[PDB]
């Protein structure tokens, strides 16, 4: 909604493509918008027709295209099959630098998990996580991050909450993470990096491997909303997750829209990896 | 059989009414019961469709694929979450023990490693094939010493050489990436059909992975893509894409018969889930 240029279509209309423009037609007007200016196209209602030529050009320009549920909330997106000299730069990232940056980013997440428990006054649990953060070693082979998560999620949602199907906590958390992931994946593509190669995981295929790394510190933005709505039905949880995209968050001194923060953070992680691990950005809640 | 696939490649309109996909071009009108479609391939750039149709396609778990100017997959519809009628299988998935998940995972990964050896053998790299074979025999639960990674390093280096060769000299990693995503889309669909969440896998948990479980299940099938890419390693990327795009209508050997890859994926996925539900027993097997 906010930050990134977002075109919202929610009325009875036809979308087409001509001469580098998105073309919108309804009974009242025609609108033309240069595709290079769109970051997100949100198709909110069920009375829109579009062409596959438009779809093809949208995907060529890395526009995030999102189709919605019966309540006008994000529910599917276009996902490309294969998303500057960044490629050669990336091939030059040493193991040491990669492992370092990965560790620093994951540490941010563990820190944010501790901080959020702190904001909820779970101080004992919070400390326990802070201790895991301070103990974190390169690549975290003893899986401190997992221990921290087990503490974090059990404290927020109760023990064995994954077995309680009457509260859709995991669907809620995953929905949020998918929204975050959609935007990080876009910024990774735009950076020029190879998207399937991240900083640590090599065995299992993940088409969003690198984005999945970079998004890590942001996940507690979602945790918090789902926690605040932990006794609500899924549609309500989805509606509240959507409010991320129009709130501001504090970052690098200022209050900024999430989309802009994602774009800045991603570029700076890439820049840091290109420059020996120096200047890894930070995101704090 | 082979997954009911609707191919659209003419100047047309796709709409939705009374549980039907509606197709109109200059030759015909068709009305197709939407729940009978498994894949919708939109192969040309002169198609219009409605967001009511997209919504219903997603609701019914139809794999939708959009193509570029050469009738090659360029994108798919990716739903944010799978829809299930019933949450019984979902409870089972949240209750599978670590012992049973680890065991099944290890069995599946073993099949991949075996397939990697067998393929090197078929390419006459007999020594390298045997090195992988030794790793296979050494494999232990959840592979902490990372024999899987050692095998992969041997395998990919043998077939394709170093990173320079895979990234700049030839479009190998792009090829493999394209193929693995195509293959993964089918597994993901079958995981959703089973009632499970794709995001929760058998081994990885820390980093968010949208298709985690489908990706575990695909592991033994990855050398099908490797093979097509190796066979086409000196071709341009479009030709590699074209050869890989055959996977939606390719047949292979499984349980002693020749079958469509779609039907195999659907059977193999359904049996892995049944196996996990039944203490790890009866994990299906795929061999090249």
């Amino acid at each position: 909604m906010a930050g990134w240029r977002t075109v919202v279509v929610n009325t009875h209309s036809k979308l087409s493509y001509k001469n580098n423009h998105l073309i919108f037609k309804d009974a009242y007007k025609t609108e033309l918008i240069h595709l290079s200016e769109i970051d997100i196209l949100l198709l909110e209602t069920t009375d829109i027709v579009l062409s596959t030529m438009l779809v093809k050009r949208l995907v060529d320009e890395n526009v995030l295209v999102i189709f919605c549920d019966d309540k006008r909330l994000p529910t599917a997106m276009l996902m490309p099959f294969y998303g500057s000299l960044q490629l050669g730069k990336q091939m030059s990232w040493s193991e040491t630098v990669k492992s370092q940056v990965w560790t620093t980013i994951i540490a941010q997440k563990i820190l944010n998990q501790s901080c959020y428990l702190g904001a909820c006054s779970y101080f004992e649990k919070s400390q326990s996580i802070m201790d895991l953060y301070h103990g974190l070693e390169n690549f975290d082979p003893s899986n401190r991050e997992g221990h921290a998560a087990r503490i974090y999620f059990n404290t927020l949602f109760g023990n064995d909450f994954s077995r309680d199907l009457e509260h859709p906590i995991n669907a809620g958390l995953d929905y949020g993470y998918t929204l975050l992931l959609s935007m990080f994946a876009r910024e990774v593509v735009v950076s020029g990096c190879m998207t399937q190669f991240g900083l640590k995981h090599a065995n299992q295929f993940n088409q969003f491997n690198f984005a999945s790394d970079i998004m890590e510190p942001f996940r507690p933005l979602v945790d918090k909303i789902v926690y605040e709505n932990r006794n609500q039905p899924f549609p309500k949880i989805k509606r509240e997750l959507f409010t991320l995209f129009s709130d501001t968050f504090s970052y690098n001194g200022k209050e900024m829209y999430l989309t802009n923060i994602i774009s800045d953070y991603t570029k700076k992680v890439v820049k840091a990896l290109n420059n020996e691990g120096k200047g890894v950005p930070e995101f704090r809640i």
